[PDB]
């Protein structure tokens, strides 16, 4: 469909003008920021974002790809190279080194520089490289990770912990010698490394001992703690701390975070990663959106400010899945997640950035119309004279053949929250893409993102702007307010 | 690989604190360019320059993906929007439209507001929207135009014409009922809507009378000219002109070029598109970069300035084809001439931008080792036991079967300039795609070209910097110099 006001030169001339004068108006902050965010995208990439926008678009009454995304209306755009040291295409640990540490690292670890080795805990120590969070709360400030997927994912725990491998969700993981060697496994990491104030996400099923009936499926055994060291971490953290809290649903984490009193709280939503927001209950489960209110509810008390962390960390399982309709409504709630973040806060004292570790294989393609569905089937026929979609993969399991040729595919199919999009090559998850990913940023400093600059500079940053080590003689004048 | 120095955090931090002083440093011009030019790389998507710096990077001493393209030092980058009104994956000449003259179009059209229509002569009129170039040559400014396809093709083309159909080259395009409605061939209207001092490219066929033997290749008839109306575009060309020159191969453009009487230069250096740069005859046909210095020697003498369009071409041609060495060679060429044009000018007096029409349905994943070529097989068996390339389409003509199956493939086929990646979809030609593209910019007003911007803003910025029209009111110093 052609929208009759764009037919129109005036309409793109105003608009132009618009931006110009918008762009004018910008002007770089000589004062620190008081807060900071990250918002991870865990794997939206430059096409996840714009695929996200049209389909955010068209949900509410529009054609889609001219309704900016709360992403979009960041002021400052960089490119950043994803690349960890020892692949192109890079994993979620990694890149949360880049991110979070300022350091880049080899694939599957976390928290280390590249001197590590994944999988060999004898190359850890010494390597440990400490997050942005990690230095906000050293100089006072409370620190927040609000996530979809489990807290000792890869992404969060880039914020705080340090191991050489990613997989080590709970001791059961961790092989004898590495226990022996002392290197624990993420949950233990995540109570024992720093002190975190706001801990929201999945995960509940490594900080219990094996055979702890989960609270929320107590029939479901497979759902139980894992835990082989008969500790109770959720009781271990509880018990550090005057005014902590656990919960493990929504009501709860709700009244928690208006409990004036309730000084540090932890929200274990599901045993594992917390479902697509398509599957949330939401008697039982929060949104990322009301995760991160909750956090900043809290962290927003310290006069000092606040670190957070708050990522749409099943975005990438979505593309995995080769299941783009996952991944774009994922990608959309997170940006309603960024966009309740910027009611709550004010740019002129917190620096925002929102970015993504990485991409995927997926690409939006074919000649489809203006209003159509990104779901949708691309305008003519295949070579092999079937359909195909808008949506495509290069590689993952929705590549099918029936019968030895492509399947075609209608749109009542292709529409399906189910459907899995086609792709050139079979595997069963989808694969990262290693293509540079946008940065969005906006608050003090946020000037400073531009440009194409390695993914270490996030964390850079993020530190510079609030004059937190290295950037302690930051030459900035104190937070605006 | 794992490089040594990259194993120490101090090399992460070092570069991030130079990337910071760099951030800082950055400071808005008071003052108007003298200068503009726009590189658009055709089908430059973001997995596309990503995918090329590793390229460049290989062919240098290194591993790849930590090399800058020299795209990649310009300091303000931004998102580009590219939906052309009707259709959310767009083409080059509506693209075109919004880049070069600041206004949206529709799928097909050049230089025409969104009112038109895709072939129908009869909605022309009125609709005609002005490129910047057109405003550049209008105040005084020279003006060139230089690509690796023809001259007449969607995106130069986008300079200077208007026309409801893209593939109007010559007369011989042209329906009868459109000739009779006086919508001119893009060949006529290369020469006759504005003067251009410079058109370098391909496009020789479409200037000549049919049965006119084409300079190089007098012995393929199909190489000749199409032309219906019997006219020499040539001659009538030059002979509006004292000082033009028409030269059809590389030795003459050279003398042209540093000739001080030519004032006005017309080389098409093939009777259409030009050779892949792997496919050059370097004593016949000029590189892109030599195209570029060529018309930066005539357009640099002009002491009011001049507005350059520099094409990388033949990139999108190579991803039509997914043949993704070609798309990345012709890129890197793209990006060579990019250097040269920042070596031949300051960036104190000229707007430098460099963009991308659209991008295409190209990934880059697997997750191969780092330094390990562009072109190879992603490390792991895929699900149907066979290897898979790095570099995967979407869609397009690199799908197979062979004997119900998809096919097994090398390093060594994988590798060659003729290999075509798989895809999900067969189709004759890959598509485009519809992410969002980079712009990149440097010069003065460079600091306008932030965040997530309409593709329009691309020209807009451009008259802008220089006080063009709708910009004479800007509210900027002379140019430096
Ligand atoms: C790590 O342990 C492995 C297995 O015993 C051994 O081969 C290697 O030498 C160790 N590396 C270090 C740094 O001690
Ligand atoms: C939420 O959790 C508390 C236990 O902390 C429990 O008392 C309440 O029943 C829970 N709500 C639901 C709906 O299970
Ligand atoms: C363009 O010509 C077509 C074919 O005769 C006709 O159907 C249509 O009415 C014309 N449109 C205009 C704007 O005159
Ligand atoms: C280049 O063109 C001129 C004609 O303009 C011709 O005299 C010369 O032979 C040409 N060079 C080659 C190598 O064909
Ligand atoms: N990050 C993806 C897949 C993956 C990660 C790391 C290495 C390889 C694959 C997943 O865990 O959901
Ligand atoms: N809709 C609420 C629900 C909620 C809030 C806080 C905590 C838990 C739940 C939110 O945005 O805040
Ligand atoms: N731009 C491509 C293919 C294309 C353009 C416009 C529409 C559809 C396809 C080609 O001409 O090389
Ligand atoms: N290598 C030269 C060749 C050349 C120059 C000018 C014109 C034609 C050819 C270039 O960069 O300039
Ligand atoms: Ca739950
Ligand atoms: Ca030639
Ligand atoms: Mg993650
Ligand atoms: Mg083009
Ligand atoms: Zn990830
Ligand atoms: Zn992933
Ligand atoms: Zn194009
Ligand atoms: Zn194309």
């Amino acid at each position: 469909i052609i929208p009759v006001e764009e037919e129109n030169p005036d309409f793109w001339n105003r608009e132009a003008a618009e931006a110009l004068g918008a762009a004018k108006k910008l002007q770089p902050a000589q004062t620190a920021a008081k807060n900071l965010i990250i918002f991870l995208g865990d794997g939206m990439g430059v096409s996840t974002v714009t695929a996200a926008r049209i389909l955010k678009g068209q949900k509410k009454d529009k054609l889609g790809p001219e309704i900016p995304l709360a992403m979009d209306r960041f002021p400052y755009v960089a490119l950043s190279k994803t690349y960890n040291v020892d692949k192109h295409v890079p994993d979620s640990g990694a890149t949360a080194t880049a991110y979070l540490c300022g350091v880049k690292g080899n694939f599957q670890t976390i928290g280390l520089s590249a001197a590590a080795r994944f999988n060999q805990c004898n190359t850890t120590r010494g390597n440990e490289v400490i997050s942005v969070m990690n230095r906000a709360k050293k100089a006072g400030k409370s620190v927040g990770v609000v996530t979809t997927t489990r807290v000792q994912h890869a992404s969060p725990a880039g914020t705080y912990a340090h191991t050489v491998n990613r997989n080590w969700y709970s001791d059961a993981d961790v092989p004898a010698s590495a226990r022996q060697e002392g290197c624990q496994d993420i949950a233990t990491q995540l109570i024992s490394n720093m002190d975190i104030d706001v801990i929201l996400g999945g995960g509940r099923k490594y900080m219990f001992r094996m055979g702890t009936p989960d609270p929320e499926y107590p029939d479901d055994y497979s759902q139980g703690g894992t835990r082989l060291d008969g500790k109770n971490l959720v009781q271990e953290w509880l018990a550090k701390r005057q005014g902590a809290r656990y919960v493990w649903n929504r009501t709860e984490l709700m009244q928690a975070s208006l409990d004036p009193s309730v000084t540090h709280l932890m929200g274990l939503f599901e045993p594992g990663d917390m479902k697509y927001e398509i599957h949330r209950d939401s008697t039982l489960d929060p949104s990322l959106m009301e995760m991160t209110e909750a956090a900043l509810r809290l962290l927003s008390r310290n006069p000092r400010g606040f670190f957070l962390f708050v990522e749409g960390g099943r975005i990438d399982h979505g593309h995995h899945e080769s299941r783009a309709y996952r991944a774009l409504t994922e990608t959309i709630m997170f940006d309603d997640a960024i966009e309740r973040a910027g009611q709550l806060t004010s740019e002129e004292d917190t620096l925002s950035l929102v970015t993504a570790d990485h991409s995927h294989v997926f690409s939006f393609g074919g000649y489809p119309l203006r209003g159509s569905s990104i779901f949708g089937l691309a305008p003519g026929k295949a070579r092999d004279r079937k359909a195909y979609t808008v949506l495509l993969y290069g590689n993952g399991p929705g590549y099918v053949l029936k019968d030895g040729a492509r399947p075609d595919v209608t749109e009542s199919e292709s529409g399906s929250p189910e459907y899995r999009q086609q792709s050139a090559v079979p595997l069963d998850e989808e694969t990262h893409a290693g293509e540079d990913v946008a940065v969005f940023a906006r608050g003090p400093q946020a000037h400073l993102v531009h440009g194409v600059q390695e993914q270490t500079f996030i964390a850079h940053v993020m530190a510079f702007a609030a004059c937190l080590e290295p950037y302690t003689a930051c030459d900035l004048a104190p937070p605006a307010g």
